[PDB]
This record gives structure tokens, sequence and C-alpha cells, in this order.
């Protein structure tokens, strides 16, 4: 299976200045849930930005740079690779992987911040006229977690 995992608010902002613009706790819990045991794709920025591979899955880093070669990262240099892939394996961005990917994923797995955030970064436009939903959980809020938010898994039609 090929996935999107992605977090975006009311206007599909994803990131500023190369970082979340958001602080929600929750929502990593949602990613350690879905992706410990998987298999993440992401572009070299978003792993930059990370800084290490998370731990416990698969972390497979898409670059152009040949001299790519990172302990616990395994590298691709084509969106063609992310095919060879086995598993379950979610496409963890940024922007160009997710512009890249949205029209070749079976499903995506959103998490929905229902704020509007500066951004320099966003998840390209969609309809739910192409999507089904196949569930949507609103996220609870406390103490750690002041920023609604709805948790959306959609199914290619
Ligand atoms: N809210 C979220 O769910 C979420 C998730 C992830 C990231 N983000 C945010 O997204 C933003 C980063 O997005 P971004 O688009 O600037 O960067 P990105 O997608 O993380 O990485 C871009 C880089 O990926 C590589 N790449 C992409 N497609 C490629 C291809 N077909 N062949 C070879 N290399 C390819 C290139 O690396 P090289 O230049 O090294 O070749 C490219 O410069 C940040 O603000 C981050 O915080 C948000
Ligand atoms: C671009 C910068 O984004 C991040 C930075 C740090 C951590 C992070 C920090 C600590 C622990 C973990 N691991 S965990 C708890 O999520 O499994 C991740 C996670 C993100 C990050 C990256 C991608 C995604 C993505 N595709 N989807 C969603 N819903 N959330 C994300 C969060």
């Amino acid at each position: 299976t090929l996935s999107i995992l992605v977090a975006h608010d009311l206007q599909r902002v994803i990131g500023f200045e190369n970082q979340l613009p958001w602080h929600l706790p929750n929502d990593l819990k949602h990613v350690k849930k879905l992706s410990t045991g998987h298999t993440l794709v992401m572009g070299r920025k978003t792993f930059e930005s990370i800084g290490k591979p998370l731990p416990n899955r698969r972390n497979v880093v898409l670059t152009s740079d040949t001299s790519f070669n990172v302990e616990g990262v395994d590298v691709i240099h084509s969106i063609e690779d992310i095919y060879q892939l086995p598993g379950h394996v979610f496409i963890f961005g940024g922007q160009t992987l997710f512009e890249e990917m949205i029209d070749k994923v079976d499903d995506m797995y959103i998490t929905v911040i229902e704020g509007k955030f500066r951004g320099d970064t966003f998840f390209p436009p969609y309809t739910f006229e192409d999507w089904e939903v196949a569930s949507s959980v609103e996220g609870k809020l406390d103490e750690k977690n002041t920023i609604p938010h709805t948790f959306l898994h959609l199914i290619r039609k």
C-alpha cells in the first residue's frame, strides 16, 4: 500500500522556514501509531528538518545528491524507486514529494489543523469528489494540545 501522511491547516499550509508551523504533540502520536514498523519516504529538506531517521521504521530519503549516505537511512534518487519498496509505504513530505505523489497514492492520512498559519509550503489542492472519507476523527484538546484538529483517512474513489 502507498499512502500519503500529512498535517495541513485550513488553507493547506504544511510548513514554514523548513519546520512545522504548529506545536501539536497529538499529531506526532498519530504519526508514531501509523508508521512504526513501516516505511517513510521523504524529500531531502524534510529529512534535514528532522535531523535524524525516526526510530522503529524504515526511513527512505529522496535526493539528487549522489553523496548522500546517512547511517540508518536508505537513499533513493528517483520517484520510480518508491514503487520497488515493499510493505506499507507512507509518503512523508514535503511539498515537492506531495505534489509528485498525490495522483499516485492509494489513500491519504491527513491531520487537518483547524487553524490559519503563516506558511511557505503547501499541500496541493484536492477535492472530496475524488476521495472517500473512510474516517474522520476529532482530536482531543487538552493542556498540551490546544489547536483543534481532525484526523481524516481518505481513500481514492
Ligand atoms: N505538515 C507536514 O505534513 C509536513 C511534512 C513534511 C514536510 N513538511 C514541510 O515541508 C517543507 C519542505 O518541503 P519542500 O518541498 O521544500 O522539500 P522536500 O519535499 O522535503 O524536499 C525537497 C527535496 O527533495 C528532493 N526531491 C524531491 N523530488 C525528487 C526527485 N524526483 N528526484 C530527486 N530528488 C527529489 C530534492 O532534494 P535535493 O535538492 O537534495 O536533490 C528536493 O530539493 C518544510 O517546511 C517542512 O516543514 C511538512
Ligand atoms: C518537517 C518537520 O516535521 C517534523 C519534525 C519532527 C517530527 C518528530 C519529532 C519527534 C519525534 C517524531 N517521531 S514520531 C513520534 O512522530 O513518530 C517526529 C515530525 C515532523 C513531521 C514530519 C512529517 C509529518 C507528516 N508527513 N505528517 C504528519 N501528520 N506529521 C508529520 C510530522
